[PDB]
């Protein structure tokens, strides 16, 4: 749709350009349309960012919230993130890291976002106690934003039917990391919670 | 001297505001000088930012070159980029996260990043042969970025009797994710090199 259009030009721009630099022109004279037709849609390109950041972390605390014992839980909330990061056109999850999301403009997005950074170090709290640790699973998770790549070209397709490589390898880090033990079929297992969930 | 309060005051706004939003009139209004006095010491905002995208890595690439097994070459050489991340008064490792730096402008930052993880890799090749975790403990090192402050209070004062923990935790995932074993006495170990190498 056309809301659609504008959001994959601006994943686009924002991620190549920054915020600042990008215009509601450019979105606009990038999709083919009118700068009206932009503000239909949107207020101004805020609005647009913050759609892009939510994408990035409202799913996952959806089914992260959603999703065995701690290892096994852990190891599929690792590989479902890293999965999500990986399956968008651009690497919108690298839109985080811009000075500019600091502002209180995108308070909505801090909150979002300490609250997934939560249940990350909850379930391995579960694993290690009172260790520092604990802290390490979300940022190995994260490392996904400097491995793919940002051309316009999926990463890795979702599928019902398997788990892309880094995604594997990064939730296997995540646990490596805490000392845990690497769960047997964890991939089949993953699959299952994700067919559960999302029906 | 003056060319160091214009850094400071630099890299105390890019790492706020990102480059774009951030002026050299900026930059010399927060100094308490002139503008002309700024021009003076650097042509213009992006010498800059590439002076300030230098300290980050070219310590590191002179020392990580310069740096016993694997093992403990890898924990040293994490421990150490961690350090000096955590020693400064302004967050400047988050600096290169800004798209722009993805421009040619920067190829001189991107060869020079390029050979420190080029460092980091060729290590842990060292203990895990053909395996993609290689790729991992560059990014463990790395994600000290998103955990130390960036209010203008330096995280870890560098010291030659200590290394913090933060360095230690992060060098110390760097070897699990690896399966690798830690070396005893390794901050010892790594603050002698640390001695050779600074005279």
């Amino acid at each position: 749709n056309p809301r659609e259009e504008i959001l994959d030009a601006s994943a686009e721009l924002f991620t190549h350009q920054g915020f600042a630099t990008t215009s509601t022109h450019q979105i606009a004279d990038a999709v083919g349309i009118r700068q009206a037709s932009l503000y239909y849609h949107f207020p101004s390109k805020t609005e647009i960012f913050l759609t892009l950041l939510k994408s990035t972390v409202e799913p996952s605390t959806v089914l992260a919230e959603d999703l065995a014992g701690p290892e096994m839980r852990l190891w599929a909330i690792v590989a479902s993130e890293v999965r999500l990061l990986l399956s968008t056109k651009w690497n919108v999850g690298r839109l985080y890291q811009l000075p500019i999301v600091g502002s209180e403009e995108f308070a909505e997005y801090h909150s979002q976002r300490e609250a997934l950074t939560n249940i990350f170090r909850d379930l391995a709290t579960e694993i290690v106690g009172d260790d520092p640790r604990a802290e390490l699973p979300f940022h190995i998770t994260m490392s996904v934003i400097e491995m793919r790549r940002n051309d316009g070209k999926i990463p890795s397709p979702l599928s019902a039917d398997s788990l892309p490589e880094t995604a594997i390898m990064l939730a296997d880090a995540s646990l490596a990391v805490l000392g845990a033990s690497l769960p047997a079929d964890r991939v089949e297992k993953t699959l299952e919670l994700i067919k559960q969930a999302d029906a």
